């Protein structure tokens, strides 16, 4: 409760825009309209203003444009329909009841598959409105008031919400992809001495969020098509790709974090002593990408671009450094005396997979210092100095 | 979509249901009243209909209770308000606005928590619902002839939704879990059979989905305690939590053959001529484990206990033979020349990795064995005479 509210203080202006947006699409009700009925059809507007308030101005613009079209489908199907069954008579009451279940069958049937996931609320606001179209109007006739009826009382529903949330302290899904690119990269800089210093010694979220979200950046990027240029984010096509094409260079990388996590938690080990002759090599190679990572990470979160200086000569470096001394010890893996107990060679070969996996890793950076070269290329950068 | 039909005729049942329950509703108001009150109401069943039907029968019975709990307490808290309003004379009308902006704040806070994300369809039903008994009897003084009248819609919708989802060809999530663990023991062994041969050739489908479905289980875990004993599922309490266990071991010794899957892609390989020397051991720990798998999951299907004979000999005598081959060879795997260029070390370092996931792959069968004794154990399996 109050540990989240001070934590984070964005979820109270949300809070709080709601019950504004709320009492707002109720004092409407209550002074501007002194009819009966108009008290009973605000089922319409609360609905649409507890479907359509989302976190972000993009997913609330999808999800209004999905509910509009919706609506308008099957008003146009539904007025189609009823027009269309006088043409045989006696057939009324019975040719309207046929009609629900093939569009109730249709419309489920297209809502499966898994294309269609992101229209799952205005399929069944097409159902919905094309039941209650057909259902009410029925014994009267009249169909285009109610239908007209409705349709307005949800634009009243979503014209409120929209500018509510747009003029009172808007939050931008651009700025989150940004931020939580930003955060990945920190996040496997700790990872990777975390496993280092443990397998050294006498984690798991690190690599797991970067290997686990790139349906977040995709949604998040679905939505940052939707909005406005703002801020610092001035052009009207913004390249919001090369973000998610840098992080996914990132996760190429961390997938070796994440199988050098696995070597520590091995059922065959090797003898501590063994471990002890390589600690310098691989703490440096530990520091020196730490280091890479936590730069690369600043420079995306200030949008600057590279100097002239080579970033990766240190690593190679240290990589070198290692190569050498693995070569220079390499009787301590191997097994001489036999040459044309299984648990001991595996103990002894344990430390060789992890240093080809500690190799493999430095050698998949420049990948990422290209995509990063790409990005701060077409997004426009500003020059380091 | 033909083809999807045909591939899961599962999913043309489940909409045929659907507007067979619509149908039915449209009858029972067309036919059933001489007044258009229950035609004018007429939302609220379908609604109803549209929002409580499920693909199983727990997800139904767990996700109405749950439906059932918000209204009935947003119910009752409304005319609690609308009946203490009255001490404050003369500005009654604001005490009812300052209550729906305080009950929409505390809602949405409530719903923001990071615990509560899987149960936000209770706190939208309780909004709702409270919004409406308050803007809809306001100018009259009907609070309780608005929640009895439209009560009674709803559990006209609810019965027939839960007679025609639980007596027209029911769906059952005990069998979609047990299909789940059998279908990931085949996919491993296809994974593991597909990455050896693609190294000593002259993937993705099986484990990433046998590593990432823990989401899929638990679900379908709590779904399954709310159906009712079926089949040969004949107790009172089915110990569906041993099946949990098992798939985790499964995905213990998966993250094995994602390893061996990230060997293939490196950006560091070793020569042919080389890898060629142990072709016939890796062959044969291949053949060997993809059996051990298939054997493991027909077991699982038949519902049967293990033989007497052991089931893990043949690989433990194929990974010995392997030992024993890396043991005569060494030499081709380190430089002896050095003993007191970068990219060759590397590349003779990368078999010995490759080999050492392997043996490492081939030592965590115990756990996933001990886990298949411990739910034969428990649910009484049959003997396999
Ligand atoms: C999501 C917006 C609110 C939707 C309101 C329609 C759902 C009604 C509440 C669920 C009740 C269904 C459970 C059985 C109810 C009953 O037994 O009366
Ligand atoms: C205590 C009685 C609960 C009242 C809830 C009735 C729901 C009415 C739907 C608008
Ligand atoms: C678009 C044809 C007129 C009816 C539309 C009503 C929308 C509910």
């Amino acid at each position: 409760a109050w540990e989240m509210g001070v934590s984070d203080p964005r979820k109270i202006v949300f809070s709080a825009k709601i019950g504004l947006a709320l009492t707002i699409v109720a004092l409407l009700i209550f002074y501007q309209e002194p009819n009966p009925d108009l008290s009973r059809y605000s089922v319409w507007a609360i609905l649409t203003v507890v479907v359509v308030f989302e976190f972000t101005i993009g997913a609330t613009l999808s999800k209004g444009f999905n509910r509009a079209l919706g609506t308008l489908s099957a008003g146009g199907l539904a007025l189609g329909m009823a027009e269309l069954s006088t043409l045989f008579g006696d057939w009324e009451e019975i040719f309207c009841t046929l009609s629900i279940f093939c569009i109730g069958f249709l419309a489920t049937f297209m809502k499966l598959y898994p294309s269609m996931k992101a229209y799952e609320y205005g399929f069944r606001v097409f159902l919905l409105t094309y039941c209650y179209i057909l259902i009410s109007g029925f014994r009267t006739g009249q169909f285009i008031e109610v239908a007209i009826s409705r349709f307005l009382l949800i634009a009243l529903g979503a014209g409120v919400s929209l500018g509510v949330n747009m003029f009172i302290y808007p939050i931008w899904a651009g700025e989150d992809l940004h931020n939580l690119v930003v955060k990945n990269f920190m996040n496997v800089a700790t990872s990777l001495e975390g496993c280092v210093n443990g397998y050294l010694r006498c984690v798991y979220k690190g690599y797991r969020s970067a290997v686990e979200s790139t349906s977040q950046e995709e949604s998040l990027m679905s939505f940052a098509i939707w909005e406005p240029p703002h801020g610092p984010y001035k052009s009207f096509n913004y390249p919001w790709k090369n973000y998610v094409k840098l992080s996914g260079a990132l996760k190429h990388c961390a997938f070796t974090v994440m199988a050098l996590h696995g070597c520590i938690l091995s059922e065959i080990q090797a003898p501590e002593e063994r471990r002890q002759v390589f600690r310098q090599e691989l703490q440096r190679v530990g520091v020196e990408g730490a280091k890479l990572l936590r730069e690369l990470g600043e420079k995306v979160k200030k949008m600057e671009k590279l100097g002239p200086v080579d970033l990766l000569f240190e690593v190679h470096l240290a990589a070198e450094e290692l190569q050498h001394k693995i070569d220079k010890k390499s009787y301590l893996l191997v097994n001489s005396e036999c040459w044309e107990k299984t648990y001991e060679s595996a103990s002894a070969l344990s430390l060789a997979t992890f240093a080809s996996l500690l190799i493999e890793f430095v050698a998949r950076l420049q990948n990422v210092v290209d995509a990063f070269k790409e990005l701060s290329q077409k997004a426009n950068f500003k020059e380091p100095e």
